[PDB]
């Protein structure tokens, strides 16, 4: 077929970079992060929508691998919050081990340059995102260390409110958008060069973040409110503010976000959503954000990671131009990552002060007096 | 003076790499890790034995900066252990920020090559070590992520027993050396390329670690038992096993480890200890491990980080050869780091299986059946 030949050509010309995949959490569920001697299963999985053979088959150029851990359910809030941090390091660890044990398929990337070098080598550019600020355990220091471990976006919430922002699915509202700490964290996220992800956050939290952010943001996996009314989808208001922000909405394959009855959801519905956003706010602000392995069953025609060529062909069939399809595939999310890094370099170049954690005093006045008294003795020498 | 000219020449020919300095914890004590607008104080500190002016003055070539946090004192052991992990990320964060805000003085290093490139650029090679396995919160995944954050040695204990090994100062003994988990962790530390540090560990724990380790280890800050009997000092037995191990004992400036009465401790005592070890197990297995800022007051002549030229001159004055002084200064610890990395590359090249954490089951049998049933449906398509 000519359109399938066209789709295959585009997939090798530019990387299709998917916004969100929970394959690392499936490894935690199935293997408990022990992948020693499990290559046969990692290439051909007995569960889930992602494995290394199907990943190759669908010609995916890059992937933001989710380092998601669940919202804390311990009655002791201190324990649950700290437990989420330990579990986050476990998920970051298995992601890095997955990449390092399969270097012919996966190659770690944390920038636009590293995405392209991975793609030109014939690897899936493997980036990392955390899904919720519950994962940092109220520690901006921890957040900066997650950036050093390779995390390049942070979803501000999952399906629970935190100290910084409100989730979409939980009611009633806690902060009514972003908190004071949330507003201050946006500045720090822009300063460090962490991409803001507005998926799972409330409509009001999106509006406030889109106005405040000095860098372009993403929706790593969200769809369109006007076509399908859901708390998780993006309103026309926030789509316009995303345009002003220079951000990208990466369209989700979640069946509940595409149709009123989930079993009616299709590949066509995903294309409807991409075209709606592309028509109204331009094709340079739309992406692909599957959320594969964040669901049991995908839409008809998008059942697993092998189905991306059908999506690329489907967009071309509906009259989306070759250049605009390349933008939707991956050039847009590359641009946002570029601009996030460029804004960070500008703010770090100017010497902007970083956000610090509020710590307890470890020394009393007696210890501090002994230290100053000791320093003065050394000055006399 | 000719000897002072000789000492100054050696300090610029090869890097003096100190094994242990707790300046990051002094920053936590004094500034609470908020160093924004504090350069005047960071160059000329009102407390402690380390600042950036005195660091330059003493001509130090490199430093393993300690990311120490105290042993957990919470009655809830789960909370205290997890709290130590969060505090570790805070200390790693302030170390990286200290280095990045002062790039003319400090340059991050995590290898022998990066030590030399830092030294040839005129910077203090800034490496990182954690002080106690309580800091990883019983998570080998976290430990690997600490390695990714730049940690290149792990002291197996501080002044508390943990799941892996016994501390020296605490009685009674818990494991009687290393535990089963401790023995297994030694293999993982060798595999990942993490340098083992035997300071603060019990005599029996040292003996077992020195026999088991496939890579050379260090004592980042310990002195000699035969000259001064203390639980923290190294016995003649363990000195010989260190020789077989190919490791390095980095001699400590702690006054309690050098003399029976602390106020009697001197620069001469430190030199006595270096010469004792150098005479008996060779000068290629001895280093310098100040423990500056792990004490209030240092020995007479070694009061702060500006005093290293007096130590180099003191060693030359006592008849230690120019080549042997260069070894003690830093070439030995560089060699150990080289060999630790070489052993890691060999074991990782062979494809040795990594140690994994024991995780809870997140899915029940019903969820696993739904997933396998879903996968089979996709296979039929
Ligand atoms: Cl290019
Ligand atoms: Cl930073
Ligand atoms: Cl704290
Ligand atoms: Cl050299
Ligand atoms: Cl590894
Ligand atoms: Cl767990
Ligand atoms: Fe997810
Ligand atoms: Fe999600
Ligand atoms: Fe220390
Ligand atoms: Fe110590």
């Amino acid at each position: 077929s000519p359109i399938e030949e066209q789709a295959t050509r585009l997939l090798k010309e530019v990387p299709l970079i998917d916004g969100h995949n929970d394959f690392p959490y499936m490894i935690r569920g199935w293997f408990r992060n022990d992948i020693n001697g499990q290559d046969a299963h990692l290439y051909d999985m007995p569960i889930g929508q992602t494995d290394l053979q199907r990943l190759q088959k669908g010609l995916l150029g890059g992937q933001f691998w989710s380092a998601f851990v669940p919202c804390p359910k311990n009655p002791d809030k201190e324990v649950g919050s700290l437990e989420a941090l330990r579990q986050t390091l476990q998920q970051l660890d298995v992601i890095h081990r997955l990449i390092e044990r399969h270097p012919t398929i996966l190659q770690f990337a944390d920038s636009a340059a590293s995405i392209w070098s991975s793609f030109r080598a014939g690897r899936v550019a493997s980036l990392i995102g955390i899904e919720g600020l519950h994962q940092i355990a109220d520690s901006v220091s921890a957040l900066r260390m997650l950036h050093r471990l390779g995390v390049r976006y942070v979803t501000l919430t999952h399906n629970c409110h935190n100290a910084f922002a409100d989730a979409a699915t939980v009611s009633p509202e806690l902060h009514g958008g972003l908190s004071r700490k949330g507003e201050r964290l946006i500045r720090e996220l822009n300063r460090m060069g962490m991409m803001i992800d507005l998926s799972h956050t409330s409509h009001e939290a999106q509006t406030q973040a889109l106005r405040l952010s000095r860098a372009p943001v993403i929706y790593s996996h969200s769809s369109i409110y006007s076509l399908r009314a859901h708390a998780r989808n993006v309103t026309d208001e926030n789509l316009h503010l995303l345009h002003r922000n220079r951000g990208v909405v990466m369209i989700c394959f979640l069946r509940e976000l595409l149709a009123s009855e989930a079993d009616q959801a299709t590949l066509a519905h995903v294309i409807d959503h991409i075209i709606y956003a592309g028509t109204r706010i331009g094709y340079e602000h739309v992406g692909i954000g599957s959320d594969f392995d964040g669901m049991l069953r995908g839409p008809d025609g998008l059942h697993d990671v092998s189905c991306y060529p059908a999506l690329v062909a489907g967009l071309l069939e509906r009259g989306v131009s070759e250049e605009d399809v390349k933008r939707v595939m991956g050039l847009n999310v590359i641009r946002v990552l570029e601009e996030v890094e460029r804004v960070a370099a500008e703010l770090q170049g100017a010497g902007e002060e970083c956000l610090c954690d509020e710590l307890d005093e470890v020394w009393n006045e007696d210890i501090k007096e002994q230290l100053t008294r000791e320093r003065e003795r050394v000055r006399k020498l």
